[PDB]
Parts: C-alpha cells; structure tokens; sequence
C-alpha cells in the first residue's frame, strides 16, 4: 500500500516555488510590503534629472570579484538563493 510515482522530479520543482514563494514573506513582511515605496524610485530620477545619467553597470561588478576574493568574507556569500 506503499505511494507510488512516475518521478520526485514534480516534487523537487514543488519545493523551489515554495523558497521563492516564501522568500517574498521572509524578507518583507505581510502586514506592509513596502514594495510601493520601491516603485517611487522612479520618480526620484526624474527629480534628480529628466536625463539620466552618471551610473554604470557590469563594471562595477567586476572589481566585487577581486574585492570579495580578497576579503575573507563578504556580504554576499556563495549562496546566491
């Protein structure tokens, strides 16, 4: 009378969407989403300047390598989640 199944790979896939899901409650909480607060980013830019401008991307990472190697220890570990 033992449960039976093609594959646990349907299982495994279940268990992702639960972290990723969860993940949302763990790091911001259900009573305020603070979410909108994010969406005023936007706005932001346009105050500074309509042209934006003055930022990069790519590069920056790259010298995050050397600086994280280097370090013994890092803000972000070499678990990306």
């Amino acid at each position: 009378m033992q449960p039976i199944q093609i594959a646990i790979v349907a299982l495994v896939v279940a268990i992702i969407i639960a972290i990723v899901v969860w993940s949302i409650v763990i790091i911001e909480y259900r009573k305020i989403l603070r979410q909108r607060k994010i969406d005023r980013l936007i706005d932001r830019l346009i105050e500074r300047a309509e042209d934006s401008g003055n930022e990069s991307e790519g590069e920056i990472s790259a010298l995050v390598e050397l600086g994280v190697e280097l370090g013994h220890h890092a803000p972000w570990d070499v678990d990306d989640l």
